């Protein structure tokens, strides 16, 4: 997650120019991303797009470069869409060319390394070039097909940063889990949240999330407003599941737990303990995963 060379960042107005001029202006990392691999914000054809205009390399200026180089990643988005295949087979065919998402729609739709790879394989009719790049020396021994980058995707990723919430410490977790724990048994009391008074499941996440040094509302639906909304697939240990129709609070969200991983959560259900998402219980009132935001 490398934060890109200044001498990139020197050209972000006119990538964002022709960023929203394409409809594509959601995309200006991955255009930095490119520029960074391509260029290093160095070269006149700052993006190396001469190619994909059928011109020979570095025929075009600083400003021709952007336009092109931004309008061919938004035309291989489109065709992307079409074909029902994901980002980083976009990025590969900002390198490979458009025919990589073709390849890729004919073997599972999906971007792999093997398929970067293999597409090479077959385009260089098998040549090999020695490749002492750090990020090839540890897959292959530091070699590549001579036909464009089959790391291209490896390559342009340390440049992008993931910037969305970030989830809980390994460290954090435990200290989360180390104070809900002590209330393993405790009978579910509706209102309660504290030890004294034992708890209902908003009041255990208010106060197990306190000891861990994090301020949340009182009430399950304030609790899901405060939280930012994750898809399953991302949700992590200490992430908070939400639930609708457990019962008439006269809100969306009624219940509340803090996930662990797989389908196990942790809650004040009665008594407190562990929970099982693929129940047909939870999974018939599940709302979804929410994370809570920090650094």
């Amino acid at each position: 997650g490398v934060t890109v060379s200044p001498e990139v960042l020197a050209h972000r107005p006119l990538i964002e120019k022709y960023g929203k001029e394409y409809g594509i202006e959601d995309y200006v990392s991955y255009i930095l991303a490119i520029m960074q691999v391509e260029s290093g914000g160095t070269a006149e054809d700052v993006m190396q797009s001469s190619e994909s205009l059928g011109l020979p390399p570095n025929s075009l200026s600083t400003e021709e470069s952007i336009k092109q180089g931004v309008k061919y990643f938004s035309e291989l988005l489109t065709s992307a869409e079409q074909q029902g295949v994901d980002i980083d087979s976009v990025i590969q065919s900002y390198n490979y060319g458009g025919g990589f998402l073709n390849y890729v729609r004919s073997h599972g739709k999906k971007y792999t390394y093997e398929l970067a790879e293999q597409f090479s394989k077959e385009k260089s009719g098998g040549q090999k070039a020695d490749y002492p790049n750090p990020i090839a020396i540890p897959v292959n021994g530091g070699w590549r097909y001579n036909y464009g980058n089959q790391f291209y995707v490896q390559l342009v990723s340390q440049y992008l940063t993931d910037t969305s919430p970030t989830e809980f410490d390994d460290e954090t977790v435990q200290v989360i889990m180390d104070e809900a724990l002590k209330y393993e048994g405790f009978p579910y009391v509706f209102g309660g949240a504290s030890p004294t008074t034992s708890f209902d499941c908003s009041g255990l996440i208010q106060w197990v999330y306190d000891k861990a040094g994090i301020s949340l509302p009182r009430v399950a639906q304030d609790q899901y407003d405060a939280t930012q909304e994750i898809s399953m697939e991302e949700a992590q240990a200490g992430d908070l599941i939400f639930f609708h129709s457990t019962y008439n609070a006269g809100t969306y969200v009624t219940h509340v737990a803090i996930y662990l991983e797989g389908n196990r959560f942790y809650h004040a259900g009665d008594p407190i303990g562990y929970g099982d998402l693929s129940s047909r219980y939870w999974q018939d009132h599940l709302i979804g995963a929410r994370r809570v935001i920090h650094n």
